[PDB]
C-alpha cells in the first residue's frame, strides 16, 4: 500500500516581494519584513524540490500562471508549495479523483496551513517521502462542490480572481465554499433559495456560503462561530429569566462552535445564510442547515458566484445554480502523523 | 412649541419602474409588479404635495439627482418620501443640525420606513401637519458619525454608490453607519483598530462596522444578532455540560438580542469586526464594544469606507481614518404617535 510517484508538479504561491517585484528600497511599513518572508519561502521550495530529485523523482516547479491542466496530466502527483490559499488553487485544476494533491506548508510562522502536511515535514521533507513509500499514510478524500448553471442571460465563463439555457457544468469544483452575492460589499442581495427540492423561499441577506466539510473550518466557521462573550451574556439572562466562570463559558463555546465543524469525507453541503435581514417586510427561515443539494435563483443586479476565492462567476438576475457533491469530485489528498 | 415651515423640499425615491424607464412590456418575472409599486408610491407624493400646499406651504419635489446643498438651504424642512433609503439620502446632505428632516413612506408594503413617520400619516398627511403645528410632537436629535481621513496616497473625495497630510473632514456623516473593508466580498480586510485611543491592535476579518444608535437596528442588528436555534443549542450543552421550551428560548434569544439595539440620542459607536479570523497564525480581541472613537489603519489593497450604503472613499494601505459623534452633526428629527 506504498505510494511513490515518478513524476511531480510542484506549484508554489507568489510571494509578496516577487509580487512588488512584478510591478516595478524601503516604501512604506513592513519593507524588509517582505524579504525576510520571501526567503523562508524560497529555502523551504528548495529543500523540497532537493528532496524529490533525491529520492529519483522528475520535478517540474511552476508559479500560478504556468500551472496548467497539461502539467497536471504529466504529473503523477500535484504538491501545492505555500499556504492554504496554494491547495485551492492547485486543487482547482485537479478533477481525476485518483490524482494526489499533498500541500507543504513553505512558511508556517504566517500560513496555517491546516490542508497542509504537518509542519515538521516543512523541514523534513525526506522523512515525508520515506513515509508515502512505506505506506505509513492513509488516503483522505476531500469530498467538493460542483456548480450547474442555466437560466436567462447567463454566463459561464469563468473570472480568475488572482488575475433559456439548459443546465450546464462550471469548469471548477469548490473544495471550500462557493460564496454567492453581490459585488459591492454594501447591497443587500435578493435570491429564492431551494434546498433538497424544497419549496423556494425569498431571502434578503450578505449573501450565501456553501461549505464542504473541509470548508467548514474556514469562512462558515467564522461567519457562524459565537463569541465567547455572547454565550456569557446568553447564560446569564438564563440565571435571570449551576454557576458560571471563564471556565464553563469556555466549555459550552466550544461544544457550539465545534459543532460547526464536520469531516471532510462526508458528503454534504452546509449552507449558510450570511446575515439575513428579517424585520416587517421581509422573513427569512432557518439560518444554517446541512443538504445533498440547494438551488439559488438569483435576483440580483450585478452579483457573483465565488469558488474557494479564487473563481468568479456571473450571477445575475435569470441565473439559476445547482449545487451538489459528486463522487468523482472527491479530492485525494493524504494524511501523516 | 409648534412648528409649521413656510418652505420645503420633498425628495423623493425613484422607483423600479422609473429605473426601467431611464434605460431603455413584460421582460421577464415581476413585470407589471414594479408598475403597480410605481402607482402606489406616486399616489402618495401626490398626497403629501397637495397636503403641504393646502396648508399654504411652498414645495419643490425633486428626485435624486435635483436634490442637492442650494435646495436644502432654501427649504425651511426637508420630507424623504420613500424609504429608509431616501431618509438616508436626504440625511447626507443636511448638516445643520437645526433642520428639521422628515420621511414619509410611500409603499408601507415593501417599504419597512423605520426612519419615517408612521404608517397612518402616508395617507392621512395634513394630519401629521396638524400635529406639527399645535406641537403634538417631540424633536429627536439622532447622533451622527464624521470621519476624517489623513496618510500616504488618501483620497478623500466621495463616491456616489447610486451613481503624508492632516487629518481632513470628509463631507458626509453616518447617519447608519460607516462601514470599511476590500471591494471584493471574497478577499479578507486587514487594518489596524484603536478604540478611544488604546493601543494599536491588528485585525484580519470580513470587514468592520460601526453605526450609531440609529443604525444599531440596521446592518449591524444583523451582523451580531443570534438565531433562535443557536441559543437553544446553548442552552443544551448547558444543561448537559431549569426546562426550556419554545417560550424559554424565545425569551433568552429577544433580550440578548435588545442588547444589541441602544437609543439614537446617545453618542456613542457599536463597533463590530465583521466575521474575525483567529486560528494558529492571526488573533483578535473584542468582537464588538462601545466606544467613542475608533481609529483604524487601513493595510488594505482595494478597500473603501462606505457611509450609510450611499457615499463610498477609497481606503488603502497608508489611509488612516478616525471616526467620532460631535454635537453638530445631531440631525434633527420629529416623533409623532
Ligand atoms: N472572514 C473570513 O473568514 C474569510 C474571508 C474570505 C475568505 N475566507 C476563506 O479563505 C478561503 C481562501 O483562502 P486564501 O488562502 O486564498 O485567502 P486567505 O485570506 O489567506 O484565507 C484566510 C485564512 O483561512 C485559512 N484557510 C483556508 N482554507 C481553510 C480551510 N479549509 N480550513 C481552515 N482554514 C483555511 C487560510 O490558510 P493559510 O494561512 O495557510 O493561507 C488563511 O489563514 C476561502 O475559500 C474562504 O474560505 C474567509
Ligand atoms: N445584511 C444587512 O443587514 C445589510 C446589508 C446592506 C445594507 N444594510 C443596511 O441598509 C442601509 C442602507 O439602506 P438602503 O434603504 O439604502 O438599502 P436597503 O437594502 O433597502 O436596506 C435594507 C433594509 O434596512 C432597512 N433600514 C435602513 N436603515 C435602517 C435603520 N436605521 N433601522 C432599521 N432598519 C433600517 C431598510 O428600510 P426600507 O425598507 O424602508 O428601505 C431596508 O428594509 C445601510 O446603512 C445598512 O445599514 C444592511
Ligand atoms: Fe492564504
Ligand atoms: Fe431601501
Amino acid at each position: 500500500g506504498g505510494f511513490r510517484p515518478s513524476r511531480v508538479v510542484v506549484v508554489a504561491k507568489t510571494t509578496r516581494y516577487e509580487f512588488e517585484q512584478q510591478r516595478y528600497a524601503l516604501k512604506g511599513s513592513s519593507y524588509s519584513g517582505l524579504l525576510e518572508r520571501h526567503h523562508i519561502h524560497t529555502k523551504n521550495v528548495e529543500h523540497i524540490i532537493d528532496s524529490l530529485r533525491n529520492e529519483g523523482i522528475e520535478v517540474r516547479l511552476v508559479k500560478r500562471r504556468e500551472y496548467d491542466e497539461e502539467t497536471v496530466r504529466w504529473a503523477d502527483a500535484v504538491i501545492a508549495a505555500g499556504g492554504d490559499g496554494t491547495m485551492l488553487l492547485a486543487a482547482s485544476k485537479v478533477l481525476d479523483r485518483l490524482k494526489p494533491v499533498i500541500g507543504v506548508n513553505t512558511d508556517p510562522e504566517r500560513s496555517e496551513g491546516h490542508l497542509c502536511l504537518p509542519v515538521r515535514y516543512t523541514h523534513s521533507f525526506p522523512e515525508a517521502l520515506q513515509k508515502f513509500y512505506r505506506g505509513e499514510f492513509r488516503w483522505l478524500w476531500r469530498q467538493r462542490i460542483r456548480l450547474y448553471l442555466e437560466g436567462t442571460g447567463i454566463n459561464p465563463v469563468p473570472v480568475d480572481l488572482h488575475e433559456a439555457s439548459g443546465p450546464q457544468l462550471l469548469p471548477v469544483r469548490a473544495l471550500n465554499e462557493v460564496f454567492i452575492g453581490e459585488s459591492l460589499s454594501s447591497r443587500a442581495s435578493y435570491y429564492e433559495i431551494s434546498v433538497d427540492d424544497g419549496p423556494w423561499e425569498k431571502q434578503k441577506s450578505s449573501g450565501l456560503n456553501l461549505c464542504t466539510g473541509t470548508g467548514s473550518k474556514a469562512w462558515s466557521f467564522n461567519i457562524n462561530r459565537v463569541a465567547t462573550q455572547a454565550v456569557e451574556d446568553v447564560l446569564n439572562i438564563a440565571k435571570r429569566q449551576l454557576p458560571l466562570n471563564r471556565e464553563l463559558v469556555e466549555k459550552v463555546t466550544n461544544e457550539y462552535n465545534e459543532s460547526l465543524l464536520y469531516s471532510p469525507e462526508e458528503p454534504k453541503i452546509l449552507f449558510s445564510i450570511r446575515e439575513p435581514i428579517a424585520n416587517r417586510v421581509f422573513s427569512s427561515s432557518r439560518q444554517r442547515c446541512f443538504s445533498s443539494k440547494v438551488c439559488v435563483r438569483s435576483r440580483c443586479w450585478d452579483a457573483c458566484m465565488v469558488v474557494d476565492g479564487g473563481t468568479s462567476f456571473e450571477f445575475n438576475d435569470g441565473a439559476i445554480a445547482s449545487m451538489m457533491i459528486n463522487k468523482e469530485d472527491e479530492l485525494r489528498t493524504v494524511l501523516l502523523e
